[PDB]
């Protein structure tokens, strides 16, 4: 386990990579459920870098219909919704350390538009240490991003039966390499992956959750296959046994056709993230960045796409990483059988 | 997540539904393992309603042979057993907010017999907020109870193979609608369901735990079927694969034939409870009232029944909700394929 | 003693008097030394009034040369000095509940000038309850302020030998009635008094600390007389025995001729404040608002006057209430032998 | 659950069995993640027995590459590595209560070599109460030990297809019966089992994890079989469906052939431990001594063996108990179909 | 006030003055009453300097007959008396940060004889910051010590009537400059003063506590004079008004003639310490190192001298600083009218 002293040293490293120095102001955003050891380490480390530091504490926002403790489960209103003063309190900072998980939401976008940069840090200290961000991780993700920006389409195949086509061009490519060095940029310690969105009403085919694939926020390894049939950018069919029935029930609960929309699509570039990691944890340990970032995954998501100017505001959000996939940009392979093959400068 | 201010507001709402005002005294019952946020919310809410409040703290009571942290798992002695002074300090109050989970017991029965009412509140704040009680839930539950009170039998059928018959008449109906408004009432925030017990030595047939059905306190979704054979009110056969072997091994550990007795039988009337909720939580988050109360479930239980004056006092306790069942009172359906059909006022 | 539930109810009362409702944003300002019970009561009461609430936490600022724990002791820089982001986080709010004691500083002044109002709340809960603010206190203090705003001079006599003259006109009158209802305005729960500053270089004569008079932050009842001789707005002589020597030593330690300047002058209008209260407390309990506000005192201060555009930024600050005084505005008595006599509408 | 009073009485019972009295010194070793109720009960109980007591707190040692919170998962350096002062602070004591889980290490070995005794106590109080140690447990385990010490081979068979042979003689028998009564003794409250190591490069055959068998630290009941092929003391094949792929991916993570080595092999003598217990718990509750200790299990381990002077110091460590096994010492059965049959004096 | 981050930085500064680096082990010694913020800052500062750090927690030791919370008040047994294992756990370390205050004792003497050095840090963080140690303070104190080691007598006069003679030679000089850089060194953050002991049975004359002089641990400014008559090293007369009566009654309570023995004698070299500071604090804020160390004081003490091998073991312990004194070493003034004059290097 990580000592307090070590956790402060980790935050000094990551805040330095985030370009925090005596010219910079740092806001540590927190709520009653934020990890106090992480809040303290962030506040202390920023002071040690001679930054101007303050904490902003928001009362927790409850979604009555939300189930489970995972903050990614319910993307609706947040503690900032209608709270312009608190938003201005974050906009005043050069860098916000988010320890409460501001959903990508309209208010977070305006903060980023002022040139404030935002670093999410919510995973437990031991997970923060295993995937301590590096400039080399930035280099590899940005190399990958060069290909993604150039792509007119993304295609996924797998032996299990994935056969999925996403026309690209309408939406930007987004990177997460673990540190918030650029003004107006959001990132997540820990991370190391990239994604875009398909063009409106355009994603088509089949995505198969094989045995051993993951649904977040369920934080289960599939023991039975689930087939997702996609037409015009929407899931139209969810087929399998029990796990398929559980997924259909959960998605129906929200009573909104928007939950079936395909949102972000991309691949994982983090070799310190591990597909096996989730099964050594309890659900409430964190949001499982290991499952989202692991090297060579294909990661897709469902529901809201508001954050890049899409139509869909729906709260129901799933992140689904698939293993063993072939991933093409315009029929050049970036991943084959779950190993990163291109570009050469993105490989571990 | 639920803020401290919102949790106090929720306790104000539920204590009002529970008829707490400045004439009433409230005892907040806790042990070392009680959620301090919930305790503080109940104490503050009661003071704001100008009630006469105090907290009662008991040393935790340990069952040395009990496995796991779920306090429904081992039904024996409580912190109240042989503690008459502690029992009288709770009897003094109009309303007890139980944050430590006093199991049903002759001591809790005696508290309720003084007219004191008891509200259990142990689930996490977020769950308490999702199933915040309503007068509407009490009306629907009492509409169901009217039908159950007059029933002479209960019958369960499922496509998976359930075919279960329980003659009624010997035992009363119990409601749980989330609040403790009546003197001598016990209730549980959250809830929204009702049950009774089968006549002695009478329950008969097959109950199939299908893929997806749940055992409490294991808190797992069955990935294989378990077939229960029941004769004269007792499970005489448990068949299937691994889940069946696990359940057999767990029930044998108590070395007590009373573990196999069918206790309460009922259905769920809580639409804000969800069959899917359990899979989003860790085991220690709570006792999973979602699984017990979700709308259209059939809920049966095993082990002790001395809370209704039955013969069995065994500590081994299971709660097993089944989905997609047909539930009949005397050949009138109250649930079909897991949807509540009757009475209309309960839907 | 005061329960948590009662402390929250007191904050609902005071924030309502302070015009907090669903149209308003409230920042609760704190540091590590703030009372957590008061912070929580403020945060919760604001939430109950449906205000948009957030807390702002600043790292404690230390004055190495400062002695004792009394924040009023050392009026130098604060946690806001060169922390413009933190200052903007406070300016964002309609009302700041100050639980860390932002001295009267160029920064507080700037926040007030944006329209933000500020309520200081640092005394212990039992003291907050004894002097829970009323609209009637506001009425009495504003009735007194009418006469002060009409005055061209202030004069103090006492049997012990006070004979003190202060020309007025250059500086404004300031009230503290316990709540922050008016935009751009600072107040302190608890209070109930008013003051102004003498014209530059003009205050003259003698102020005598009699047996039983008080020096803050020493928090002592004088057991020997101290005579202060004042010329052209400055103490030129401090005479007596031991208490006089202690005071000379304390003031000399600051090595700054500015500490001897007379700052604010006024009288006490709080009958719920008591001259005897300090003797029932330890020093660290609070800053002793009873000694500042008690009905019919004459209160004068030394040192900094930067807060109203005076020349003196000096950190050494004393507050000295005198009992049994005759206090005049021009030829009119407002207090005689320590009883408030005018105006009639200011009396208890 | 277990009250603070009952926890103190339990620690008095176990410290008495551990020969703590007024002649003895007890050190309670802790880190930031230690259960404070257990530390307090150990300190209080040692003082009730009139022993001299002190607590030693070490900073947490982190393994950056370790996954999950289970400290048995990663055998490397510890907080004692390069920390002779802390080692000597524990050597000063007659008995160390370890509430932080000092892994078997050269430094711990040096503590025991001085004569100091070590009791590990990290499982939750309720688990500590259910397997509260008895003199009778020690008797039964030592009776098993007298057979194990002279055995020349150990053999395992099951219906599921285990057929495993381990030549013995190179390595000692180790017992755990729940208390530290003898000088230089290490034991773990709770326990009740025993094991050896196979001769170097000698273990041969097949171990089948049947449906229901367990891997620690994964804390899963297998839902399909895993077949392990062992040649010359190493796993050379891992076969099944999902569990097998997950196990293979976990083990290859460490990029070290030592991970596949068979370490300790033994059987369980704790009837108060239960194979069903793990399924009622969350992963972070404890290390699941129930799974290691249950009466009639076969427990084998993988990875490091330097604790007995073997060659392997690899951090990757698995404990794997099997049910329903026949266990032979030479051609004398000690367990048949997961039931303990010999010695007679070892049975429950 | 001092932030957590600044308090760690202060410990970094003082541990570096104390020669803590990657090579050194640090034991942070605490009990239940130790300031957790100061303990945490010492642990974090030591880890940041890459020292091998551990904390040692001892059960508190109580003197049933001691009055007040000041631990200088009652010199006897400590948490280390009869706890050899705890003593060895501290001897294992290069440096001990004492946050619980071990009184001088045969056990602490034994720790220092191993080469272990000990830094006392128990005053509040704001006091630690006002008197943050400097090498300049060490140089000035050591300049004074050079002169003291050569002195054959110490003499005090004051206009208030002090006329006190102490022959020297028998006992060493002790410095406190705020940091534990040398092995076997004990020191105290904060400090900045030095003292010795009078030859056995030799101290003679009068010490007058003027109006404004202080008794520790009473922590009062005298409002009336107290005259101490001293013969052959012992207070024989205590005269004055109410402070004298209180002092007589306090010293009689110990029922022990050793309480009247004169122990250490010395002068203050800390200008950042202030005679006025005590009057701004509550008694429980700390020991009042300000009163002990302020520049140009004369500091004498009563009771035990066992720590330099004197005969007196008595627990009753007073520290009394006098203002405006003339202090002479054999004819050379080191202080005149409370101003440090010699050596020039010490000013
Ligand atoms: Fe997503
Ligand atoms: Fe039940
Ligand atoms: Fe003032
Ligand atoms: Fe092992
Ligand atoms: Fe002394």
């Amino acid at each position: 386990p990580v000592s307090n002293a070590q956790l402060t040293q980790m935050f000094e490293h990551v805040l330095k990579l985030s370009r925090v120095d005596e010219t910079q102001s740092v806001a540590v955003l927190k709520s009653h459920y934020s990890d106090p050891r992480t809040v303290n380490a962030a506040m202390e480390a920023a002071q040690r870098l001679k930054a101007k530091v303050y904490a902003v504490e928001l009362p927790a926002f409850n979604h009555p219909t939300a189930m489970g403790n995972d903050m990614t489960a319910y993307c609706g209103d947040t503690a900032l919704t209608g709270n312009l003063a608190a938003q201005r309190a974050l906009e005043a900072a050069d860098l916000v350390v988010d320890t409460m998980m501001l959903l990508h939401s309209p208010e977070q976008e305006q903060i980023l538009k002022t040139g404030t940069r935002i670093l999410l840090a919510v995973e437990p200290p031991e997970v923060l240490a295993r995937m301590l961000p590096t400039e080399d991780d930035k280099r590899r993700v940005l190399a990958a991003e060069t290909l993604l920006k150039q792509a007119r389409s993304l295609h996924v195949r797998s032996k299990a039966g994935s056969d999925f086509h996403a026309p690209l061009g309408q939406y930007p490519a987004v990177t997460e390499y673990g540190y918030a060095d650029e003004p107006g940029r959001w990132d997540h310690w820990p991370s190391g992956f990239l994604f875009t969105w398909p063009n409106e009403d355009s994603a088509e085919g089949t995505l198969v959750l094989d045995v051993g694939d993951i649904i977040l926020p369920f934080k289960n390894y599939c023991r039975e296959r689930i087939t997702l049939e996609i037409e015009k950018g929407f899931i139209t069919g969810i087929h399998g046994g029990f796990e398929a029935e559980y997924l259909r029930d959960y998605m129906k609960y929200f009573n909104d056709p928007e939950v079936y929309g395909i949102s972000h699509i991309g691949w994982g570039l983090q070799p310190r993230a591990q597909w096996t990691a989730m099964g050594l944890h309890d659900r409430n340990d964190g949001m499982c960045m290991d499952a989202r970032a692991f090297y060579g995954n294909f990661l897709f998501s469902t529901g809201p796409n508001t954050e890049v100017g899409g139509k869909r505001k729906t709260p129901c959000h799933l992140d689904i990483p698939l293993r063993n996939c072939d991933i093409y940009l315009d029929d050049k392979a970036v991943v084959l059988a779950g190993d990163v093959v291109a570009p050469e400068e993105s490989r571990a």
